[PDB]
């Protein structure tokens, strides 16, 4: 009927400006793994599409005060895109007011640091002060601290909401960045896959070490009550199925690493 | 309201006959990983609750003769219980029939080795023919190589639908004891949790060897438009949020290991 009105993110592989897409126009501008599982979800549930990068460069959360949802999960609520497709977390609040499909893509929040550093684990960043950490300033990650209750977990944010000067950055590349500058004196907590990505990134300096801190997924978003929310579910389920997922993963992964 | 029908089924350590089950009764009788989530899903979303194992013993198939589903999935379409809460996974086919919460689990098919058996991946079985495998003998370990198009998996299959003996049994005790007393000659390709419970389990002897085969999730189910859908969906993933899918998992599998 109509043009399906996609949301997405600037997150490296996920989605990505091409090197000439000034010489492309609409969809052709971008590439990456979000935008080879737009292109299936939609080819599956028979809808034609336009890529649109989420306005204000965010993922989703409410504002305790005005009550307003922002990022992609805002655009949904408000009806500005008509689904997303981005490494967007399936979590209990954001579930209350969006639709999300089953998990495309299985991760958890885990630790980045520069070759070298002497840590292994969480317990080990908790217990010490030189190295500093933080996470992403906004996003599942940062919640999973703020609200944690587990020991460790909470001595841990305790010292990164008051840390100075400030642990959190604006985006992966900054954490990615500042890592790589710190001299083994800033280690990252991010989402694994992110981590496992950037592990095969020139110049090859950092790694991720420990096990997952916890276990979730990133799932496909639709409006409430949207009538593209049963098609799409079942879309994810049978690319999954059929192994396509697992092939997307490899291609902007590891098909093209650069650490050997 | 009225008390829920709670289907599940007796598959260790996710639900267990108790050891002196004959002194207690009703909910009581049973004990695992499945059993104490019932109990929190049913505090979560404020509902009385019954515990069945499904009439025959089955996950959930449907007869392409009849058309009729049988198992835990034929329980809720037929509407002879209200919700599944068991190591069911979440497949399209399903899916199109039932409704299922985000994953409470997340697992891949892998493979089960007597130790020191020659067999490090599904590439070294397929080469091969001296060592025998098969799957549970239904369930969506087989349909995963009955329906795969991958080259390894597909010459798998070609290998076991034809294989003399049968190499597909019953449950996964006899797979497990097919291992076991086979002397190496016979590998058993199961879901990887449950690989990893084994390898706690006395004797001692089995291993799990190699990477996952696929990506997936074990949900619960309710019937389609089911008023408990919602609410139980949002209590799995607070359960998650929470860390107590995390606690119940170690309770289970490694807090009583016997295997060091
Ligand atoms: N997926 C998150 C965003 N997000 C992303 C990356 Br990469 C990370 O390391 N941490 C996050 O919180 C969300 O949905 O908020
Ligand atoms: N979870 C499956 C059943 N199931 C279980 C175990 Br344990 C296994 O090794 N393989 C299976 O197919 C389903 O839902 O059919």
């Amino acid at each position: 009927n109509k043009t399906v009105v996609v949301t997405t993110i600037l997150e490296s592989p996920y989605v990505m400006m091409k090197k000439n897409h000034e010489a492309l126009e609409g969809n052709e501008r971008y590439e990456g793994y979000c935008v080879d599982l737009a292109a299936e979800i939609a080819k599956h549930c028979g809808f034609k599409y336009k890529l649109t990068i989420v306005g204000d460069g965010k993922y989703g959360a409410r504002d305790a005060d005005t009550k307003i949802w922002n990022g992609m999960v805002g655009e949904l609520v408000y009806g500005k895109a008509d689904i997303a497709i981005a490494p967007l977390t399936i979590t209990l609040v954001r579930e209350e007011v969006i639709d999300f499909s089953k998990p495309f893509m299985s991760l958890g929040i885990s630790i980045m640091i520069k070759k070298g550093t002497p840590i292994e684990s969480a317990e080990d960043l908790s217990k010490q002060t030189e190295i500093a950490y933080g996470t992403l300033d906004s996003g599942s990650t940062k919640e999973f601290f703020r609200r944690s209750k587990i020991a460790v977990f909470d001595k841990m944010w305790t010292y990164m909401r008051s840390a100075e000067p400030s642990v959190f950055v604006r985006t992966t590349a900054e954490g990615v960045a500042r890592v790589r500058k710190s001299k083994g004196k800033y280690a990252y907590l991010l989402e694994s896959t992110m981590n496992e990505y950037i592990e095969q990134r020139k110049p090859c300096d950092t790694m991720k070490v420990g096990g997952n801190l916890d276990s979730k997924g990133y799932g496909i978003a639709t409006p409430k009550g949207s009538s593209l929310g049963n098609a799409v579910n079942l879309a994810v389920l049978k690319l999954n199925e059929q192994g396509l997922l697992d092939k997307l993963k490899n291609k902007w992964w590891y098909d093209k690493g650069e650490c050997g």
